[PDB]
């Protein structure tokens, strides 16, 4: 197994997949590494799995069809990899935590959201739809874009939408377009 965390890169007291070589801190892994289970398997183990057992599942999608689904158990697991996708950036440090906005010459978003907020949510089955989570994503880069304005810290919340939507259209097998 790695010495150190899959998600942050940082060695401490680590959790190992039985059934691939990553390593994970208890709260880094999504969801938090479980209790028992010998062996246990990580996310990225079980993504594999799902796709393994219906390869026909990586044929392509369209997004809208996709936003409506319901957060069934592999929707739901599908969710929690993506969100530990945009954690394992380390750019995701500014999007963690609860922001706060007092800027000259802008005005805070009227809903925050950041990705602690949405990592409590999906832990506690408050989205019904694929949809519900991606808005909340999405809408975390989307304030950081309008509040920041002119200021080239704006290129961060650029950056880090970039790694959701790549891993977005992976995760859920979106059909390929020019
Ligand atoms: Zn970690
Ligand atoms: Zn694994
Ligand atoms: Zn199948």
């Amino acid at each position: 197994n790695s010495n150190i965390c899959e998600v942050c890169n940082k060695w401490g007291r680590l959790f190992c997949c039985d059934t691939c070589p990553r390593s994970f801190h208890e709260h880094c892994h999504i969801p938090s590494v479980e209790a028992n289970k010998n062996p246990w398997s990580c996310i990225f183990c079980r993504i594999k799995t799902i796709q393994e057992r219906c390869p026909e599942s990586q044929s392509g999608h369209q997004e809208s069809e996709v936003l409506m689904r319901q957060m069934l158990p592999e929707e739901q697991l599908k969710c929690e990899f993506l969100l530990l996708k945009v954690y394992c950036d380390s750019k995701s440090c500014f999007f963690a935590s609860e922001p706060y906005y007092n800027r000259e010459g802008s005005q805070g978003p009227q809903k925050p959201m950041w990705l602690n907020k949405v990592k409590t949510s999906l832990n506690e089955q408050m989205y019904t739809r694929v949809e519900g989570f991606v808005q909340d994503m999405r809408l975390i880069f989307h304030n950081h874009k309008e509040f920041y304005r002119e200021d080239k810290f704006t290129r961060l919340g650029i950056q880090v939408q970039d790694i959701f939507e790549k891993n977005f259209r992976n995760i859920f097998a979106i059909q390929e377009t020019s």
